Protein backbone atom coordinates (compact mmCIF):
# COMPACT_ATOMS: atom_id res chain seq x y z
CA UNK A 1 0.00 0.00 0.00
CA UNK A 2 1.29 3.75 -0.23
CA UNK A 3 2.45 3.06 3.36
CA UNK A 4 4.38 0.68 2.72
CA UNK A 5 5.76 2.20 -0.08
CA UNK A 6 7.03 4.93 1.53
CA UNK A 7 8.69 2.31 4.22
CA UNK A 8 10.29 0.72 1.43
CA UNK A 9 12.02 3.78 0.40
CA UNK A 10 13.43 4.71 3.11
CA UNK A 11 14.28 1.09 3.92
CA UNK A 12 16.57 1.63 0.64
CA UNK A 13 17.41 5.16 2.02
CA UNK A 14 18.85 2.93 4.95
CA UNK A 15 20.59 0.28 3.03
CA UNK A 16 22.74 2.75 1.23
CA UNK A 17 20.71 3.97 -1.70
CA UNK A 18 21.98 7.55 -2.58
CA UNK A 19 19.39 9.95 -4.23
CA UNK A 20 20.27 10.04 -7.62
CA UNK A 21 19.59 6.62 -7.69
CA UNK A 22 15.90 6.87 -5.92
CA UNK A 23 15.42 10.69 -7.10
CA UNK A 24 12.59 9.26 -9.77
CA UNK A 25 11.12 6.47 -7.09
CA UNK A 26 10.94 9.45 -4.92
CA UNK A 27 9.65 12.15 -6.51
CA UNK A 28 7.29 9.72 -8.10
CA UNK A 29 5.95 8.87 -4.48
CA UNK A 30 5.73 12.36 -3.19
CA UNK A 31 3.41 13.11 -6.34
CA UNK A 32 0.95 10.13 -5.44
CA UNK A 33 0.90 11.10 -1.95
CA UNK A 34 0.33 14.63 -3.00
CA UNK A 35 -2.39 13.65 -5.37
CA UNK A 36 -4.14 11.94 -2.77
CA UNK A 37 -3.90 14.84 -0.14
CA UNK A 38 -5.68 16.37 -3.12
CA UNK A 39 -8.77 13.93 -3.52
CA UNK A 40 -9.40 14.32 -0.06
CA UNK A 41 -9.78 18.48 -0.25
CA UNK A 42 -12.33 18.07 -3.10
CA UNK A 43 -14.23 15.37 -1.23
CA UNK A 44 -14.01 17.88 2.20
CA UNK A 45 -14.87 20.78 -0.38
CA UNK A 46 -17.71 19.17 -2.13
CA UNK A 47 -19.18 17.88 1.37
CA UNK A 48 -18.89 21.79 2.89
CA UNK B 1 -6.83 3.47 2.54
CA UNK B 2 -7.70 4.02 -1.60
CA UNK B 3 -10.80 1.80 -0.64
CA UNK B 4 -12.31 3.75 2.12
CA UNK B 5 -12.11 6.87 -0.38
CA UNK B 6 -14.05 5.26 -3.08
CA UNK B 7 -16.05 4.50 -0.36
CA UNK B 8 -16.65 7.87 0.24
CA UNK B 9 -16.80 8.53 -3.30
CA UNK B 10 -19.70 6.16 -3.78
CA UNK B 11 -21.14 7.82 -0.69
CA UNK B 12 -21.72 11.09 -1.91
CA UNK B 13 -23.09 9.92 -4.80
CA UNK B 14 -25.68 8.61 -3.16
CA UNK B 15 -26.40 11.74 -1.40
CA UNK B 16 -26.58 13.52 -4.19
CA UNK B 17 -23.33 15.42 -4.84
CA UNK B 18 -22.08 17.17 -8.05
CA UNK B 19 -21.65 13.31 -10.02
CA UNK B 20 -19.66 15.48 -12.81
CA UNK B 21 -17.13 16.17 -9.90
CA UNK B 22 -17.27 12.70 -8.30
CA UNK B 23 -17.09 10.87 -11.96
CA UNK B 24 -13.72 13.91 -12.40
CA UNK B 25 -12.43 12.22 -8.83
CA UNK B 26 -13.28 8.82 -9.51
CA UNK B 27 -10.53 8.79 -12.98
CA UNK B 28 -8.28 10.84 -11.03
CA UNK B 29 -8.42 7.45 -8.49
CA UNK B 30 -8.38 5.28 -11.27
CA UNK B 31 -4.76 6.90 -12.64
CA UNK B 32 -3.22 7.38 -9.61
CA UNK B 33 -3.69 3.60 -8.71
CA UNK B 34 -2.29 2.79 -12.06
CA UNK B 35 0.64 4.64 -10.90
CA UNK B 36 1.09 3.20 -7.59
CA UNK B 37 1.26 -0.38 -8.72
CA UNK B 38 3.73 0.62 -11.38
CA UNK B 39 5.88 2.11 -8.67
CA UNK B 40 5.41 -0.91 -6.54
CA UNK B 41 6.71 -3.24 -9.09
CA UNK B 42 9.71 -0.73 -9.92
CA UNK B 43 10.80 -0.89 -6.00
CA UNK B 44 10.02 -4.50 -6.11
CA UNK B 45 12.39 -4.81 -8.67
CA UNK B 46 15.32 -3.69 -7.20
CA UNK B 47 14.42 -6.38 -4.48
CA UNK B 48 15.86 -4.52 -1.38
Amino acid sequence: GLCALRSELQALRREGFSPEELAALESELQALERELAALRSELQALRG
